DNA sequence: CGGCTCGCGCA
DNA sequence: TGCGCGAAGCCGAT
């Protein structure tokens, strides 16, 4: 409804009804940013057509107890900057604590909202909140895909087996959906503390903090500055300094040649469409430009496709039949080593390369992309069962990665353990036909000793 | 039937 | 280091 630079294919109606006379309320969950936000822009256009103001509601759930301080501070500090950014545009931001299924419905009734808009996320918990909200509200409810360049329900209607099947589909719809972002218009009609919730949450997560021998924290919070503004600087530095050499050095953990955009992209502090727009105009190495675009467009959005069309995305049942049969037949194979969650967590294994990868995960919260494959695949090799390996890999990924609890993580773990979006390889013990990685293979691609010595 | 985001031999 | 084969099941264009 309404909009000249707005594609209607980015919005879908979750619930029909009579449009109320109150303000249009935007339920911000995934895209925590002010600029290049389709969901916020569409909420403004609906408000403009109805001559009502637009407001933003963020519901703080109990999910931060499962995660750590590193994710809590990163999200909270970005929200504090976001509050000022919306305030400059005369857009009020309301922060609620509790279950969104009950808090959002209460806010709609109390604030007398006219229309409700929310961003899209294929996670299981989001669909549970939406269904609860729908039964408690009586105004139209819309969903906007502000995370993907091409809407998830529009790119493909089925689960995609491999990237080479999804690649032609995505690139065919690029000329339509890849476009510039109109500026956010400030509100014409004007009508909890973020510091207190930060202090309250931190005290609850203090006992669960990872520590060293001398009770010293392992996490180093100066590597990534949270916030919308800092994410712009990371993109600018990557395009100017790192994008040219990305194609040749993205598989070398000893070189900081990655975009470092996943923590910002996970919380929606920067738009992946915005990154694509600046990358496309950038005149750099054609090989590196193609390599980076294949990651942020295909592999990032196919991860949303995997979780959207597979409700068991974090389970063994989502694996392909060939992988399940191979893993089933190799259940009784004697493992070379057996490690529990705690031994994996502290990095007390016989592999010095695996332990160094974990320390980078512990200290920085963002382990290098190449070593994540080795990190996850060796968990399967040294665990009781494939279910145990999937349980440990998901737990350590969500607990310590800044980009954890993301569709890119569940798809990545399933790729490493269950061969999702992959193919069969040579037959092996324990791991069967799942793709294999060895220490000697990494030794021939990068300086392993430098990586190991960098992280003890 | 062609071709997919590893190890390994060889220059 | 970069290149080409090997080992493996299956989708998708016909
Ligand atoms: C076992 C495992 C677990 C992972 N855990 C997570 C996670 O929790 N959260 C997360 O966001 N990513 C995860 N990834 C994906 C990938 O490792 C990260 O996106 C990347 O390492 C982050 O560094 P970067 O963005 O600087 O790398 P870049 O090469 O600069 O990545 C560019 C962008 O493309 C996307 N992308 C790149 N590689 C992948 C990939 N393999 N799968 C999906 N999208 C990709 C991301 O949006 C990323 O920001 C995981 C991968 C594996 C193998």
């Amino acid at each position: 409804p309404r909009g000249s630079h707005m594609n209607p294919k980015r919005i879908r109606a979750l619930k029909s009804g009579k449009q109320g006379d109150g303000p249009v309320v935007y339920w911000m969950s995934r895209d925590q940013r002010a600029e290049d936000n389709w969901a916020l822009l569409f909420s403004r256009a609906i408000a403009k057509e109805a001559n009502v103001p637009v407001v933003v509601v963020f519901c703080l759930t109990d999910e931060f107890l499962e995660a750590g301080i590193r994710q809590y501070e990163f999200m909270l500090k970005g929200l504090q900057e976001l509050e000022v950014s919306l305030s400059r545009k005369k857009i009020p931001s309301f922060f609620l604590r509790g279950d969104p299924g009950e808090k959002i419905s209460r806010f709609v009734k109390d604030y007398n909202a006219g229309t409700l808009v929310t961003d899209f996320s294929p996670l299981r918990i989001k669909n549970q909140w939406i269904e609860k909200v729908i039964s408690g509200i009586s105004i139209p409810f819309f969903e906007v895909d502000a995370h993907n360049v091409v809407p998830c329900w529009e790119a493909s209607q089925k689960h995609e087996y491999a990237a080479h099947t999804f690649r032609p589909k995505l690139y065919a719809l690029l000329p339509e959906f890849l476009e510039e972002f109109p500026e956010l218009e400030p509100n014409s009609v004007t009508p909890e503390t973020l510091s207190d919730v930060l202090e309250t949450g931190v005290k609850a997560l203090l006992p669960e903090r990872a520590l060293l021998k001398n009770k010293d924290p392992l996490f180093e919070p100066w590597h990534f500055e949270p916030g919308e503004k800092a994410a712009k600087k990371v993109m600018e530095s990557f395009i100017a300094d790192r994008l040219d050499s990305y194609g040749a050095l993205r598989n070398d953990p000893t070189k900081n040649m990655l975009s470092n955009l996943s923590p910002y992209l996970h919380f929606g502090q920067i738009s992946s469409q915005r990154v694509v727009l600046e990358v496309e105009k950038a005149e750099s190495n054609p090989g590196s430009k193609k390599a980076f675009l294949d990651e942020i467009l295909i592999w990032k959005e196919i991860s949303d496709n995997f979780c959207y069309y597979n409700p068991g995305y974090d389970g063994f049942e989502s694996f392909p039949s060939w992988a399940k049969e191979s893993l089933n037949a190799h259940r009784n194979d004697v493992r070379s080593h057996i490690y529990t969650l705690e031994e994996f967590e502290a990095g007390k294994t016989h592999d010095p390369l695996w332990n160094a990868s974990q320390m980078e995960l512990l200290s920085t919260g963002k382990m290098h992309g190449y070593t994540r494959m080795y990190w996850a695949k060796k968990i399967l090799e040294w665990s009781e069962s494939p279910e145990k390996a999937l349980e440990i890999a998901i737990c350590l990924n969500d607990r310590y990665e800044l980009d954890g609890r993301d569709p890119n993580g569940y798809a990545g773990i399933a790729w490493s353990i269950g061969g999702v979006h992959d193919r069969a390889w040579g037959e092996r013990e324990v791991t069967g036909k799942i793709r294999y990685m060895s220490y000697e293979g990494c030794k021939r691609k990068f300086d392993v000793k430098l990586y190991i010595e960098k992280y003890s």
